[PDB]
């Protein structure tokens, strides 16, 4: 199905009109997209638009999550607050509903990335340097500390899932919310039992004990989601990666492996950097409807930087 004539204007619920560009990378329905002008779309165009039938369950659950969370002076106002660089929510520019050859079709435009990070991992041979997954961790960290602070969690971080800034390859995004979950919906947390009006589990090798468990996703799943990230990123490797057809498998070592921290730094590294394991013994101590203390989790991340003589100088180093 062709969902667009390619060049045609298209007006979004607040009367902003973008024109439509060719498909991105060989994602899903994923056109460029641009501000409706004389010129066509270039292959360095600014936007996306995301089209999907409009019975879509995940596009209208991300379609929510932007309009409630990303939207661009939201995220401008906590960035002055709290002396940030950039925040990595990628910016809602509008939505709409487009019918074609007898089908209802939704929309949403969105900011434009580069890169994914899985992409650079492979040719980097999987492997991401001490300084590189620091500086990732604590974007990530502010990211995370930012969709909680607004009633979501992402429940399936990984490098596949953090795009590049198109402009600036200091800057990473995380992306899709199509499986985003509500966990505290008008301040008011999710009990400690499984969503019937959800499904997914995340990824395999990187999801959380309480996904695994069979419970909804909170704050301290995505914490325990990025631990895993860090690990596979500095090593190539997670302990569970050869049996990831069984998840009681995956899930069995991942306790196992959370009872004992000491054990899993072992296994996945002689000397380990000390930060991790110490990342990861925080997360630990959190309870399933307990606020983390962000600020905590980013000055353990920091004292790493420290101990390889650097600094928190925003240098991604890809």
């Amino acid at each position: 199905a062709e969902q667009f004539a390619v060049g045609e204007i298209i007006t979004d619920m607040a009367a902003a009109a973008w024109k439509v560009g060719l498909p991105i990378g060989q994602f899903g329905c994923i056109y460029l997209a641009d501000m409706n002008s004389s010129e066509s779309v270039g292959s360095d165009a600014p936007c996306v638009v995301k089209v999907e039938p409009s019975d879509n369950g995940p596009l209208f659950t991300e379609l929510k999550f932007y309009q409630r969370a990303a939207k661009p002076e939201q995220i401008q106002k906590w960035i002055r607050t709290r002396k940030l660089k950039y925040l990595g929510v990628p910016k809602y520019w509008g939505s709409g509903l487009h019918d074609k050859n007898g089908k209802s079709y939704r929309f949403m435009i969105m900011d434009r990335f580069g890169s994914d990070l899985q992409k650079i991992y492979e040719a980097n041979a999987k492997r991401f340097s001490r300084k590189t997954v620091l500086q990732l961790s604590l974007r990530i960290l502010d990211i995370l500390e930012y969709i909680h602070e607004h009633e979501y969690v992402h429940g399936d971080i990984k490098a596949s899932n953090l795009l590049l800034n198109y402009k600036n390859p200091d800057q990473v995004y995380l992306v899709d919310y199509g499986l985003a979950y509500r966990y505290c919906p008008e301040g008011v947390h999710k009990a400690y039992a499984a969503d019937p009006k959800r499904c997914h589990d995340g990824t395999i090798e990187f999801t959380s004990i309480d996904a695994h468990n069979g419970v909804a996703p909170s704050r301290r799943g995505d914490l325990e989601i990025l631990g895993y990230c860090m690990i596979q990123w500095l090593t190539g490797h997670l302990p569970w990666e050869d049996n990831l057809k069984d998840p009681k498998y995956v899930r069995d070592s991942k306790i196992r492996y959370r009872e004992n921290i000491a054990s899993l730094m072992d296994k996945c590294f002689a000397n380990a950097p000390g930060e991790i394991a110490k990342y990861m013994e925080t997360v630990k101590l959190l309870d399933y409807t307990e606020k983390p203390l962000y600020e905590n989790l980013r000055d353990i991340l920091l004292q790493g930087l420290k101990a390889i003589g650097s600094k928190d100088d925003g240098k991604l180093d890809l």
